């Protein structure tokens, strides 16, 4: 019963209502608005909650799901790269997880700059990319890892671990098993890097807004939300957090599209069922 079709229908009913409520109005005070004529949102109806926005010129949000703190963002536009790199450096980012595939990044029509696999200079910021490990996630899906070193006069140099799901399938969801493996890899990578900062006495450790994993796909609402949900289920502090809670939290803190597809919700439901975690709030 707790994971039966009736419970799943009720979950979808609650979530659909929330999506509708959170739909952006014109000049919605709840959502970040572009400054002038420069494009902010990669997709016109996938907007950035203002109160949790990370930077005034990015579509990127702080999200806390239960106890689990992350940043979810869209794939930066070319015009946003310098700001995106500054975000990454100022956050002392312990892991950047990119869930857009190599083939999507290569598709010029999609406007997704290859910013983490090559080196470059973006305004005042110079970035160096180095390849590190490759970790299999299951079903032939591979996580390619990098270190991204971000340099800028007047700023401390910051190196960011990157986990790129290079062969993420382009038109299907990845399984719960792959998602679990990915969540574990992302969390572990973050823990190692965060620990380094703690060992150096970084002031970022005391700042709730910093040391957050940064996750994006293309729009930052589909694959990204599936991963963040899996990460929150991988957090030992989150006992009794329901699927309703986690998706509601993602939606209120970013936008009502978080967990964009039923296919993605199916994976979160399966993960929750495996843990005996509730779907709904009583």
């Amino acid at each position: 019963s707790p994971y039966g079709p009736e419970a799943r229908a009720e979950l979808s009913s609650r979530l659909t209502t929330l999506r509708n409520t959170l739909a952006p109005a014109t000049n919605d005070p709840r959502y970040l608005q572009a400054c002038g004529g420069e494009k902010l949102n990669r997709f016109r109806d996938i907007q950035c909650r203002r109160q949790t926005a990370v930077r005034a010129d990015l579509n990127a949000n702080y999200i806390q799901v239960g106890n689990t703190r992350t940043i979810a963002c869209q794939y930066p536009l070319q015009s946003q790269l310098e700001s995106h790199f500054r975000m990454l450096a100022e956050n002392r980012t312990p892991v950047l997880a990119v869930l857009a595939s190599s083939s999507e990044i290569a598709n010029q029509r999609f406007g997704m700059p290859d910013y983490f696999r090559q080196s470059g200079t973006y305004g005042s910021i110079t970035v160096e990319s180095k390849m590190t490990q490759q970790v299999g996630l299951g079903d032939g899906i591979m996580a390619d890892m990098y270190t991204l070193t971000i340099r800028e006069a007047g700023q401390k140099t910051i190196s960011v671990p990157v986990v790129h799901v290079g062969n993420h399938p382009d038109q299907t969801a990845v399984s719960s098993e792959v998602t679990k493996a990915l969540a574990s890899l992302v969390d572990q990578t973050a823990e190692t890097k965060r620990n380094m900062y703690e060992s150096k006495g970084s002031s970022a450790v005391a700042d709730d807004s910093k040391l957050r994993p940064v996750i994006h796909c293309r729009a930052g609402v589909g694959r990204t939300a599936q991963l963040i949900g899996a990460m929150c289920m991988n957090d030992s502090r989150n006992s009794q957090l329901s699927v309703e809670d986690m998706v509601s939290q993602m939606r209120v803190q970013r936008n009502g599209i978080m967990v964009q597809k039923d296919e993605q919700l199916d994976v979160l439901i399966k993960l929750a069922e495996g843990q005996g975690r509730p779907l709904l709030n009583s």
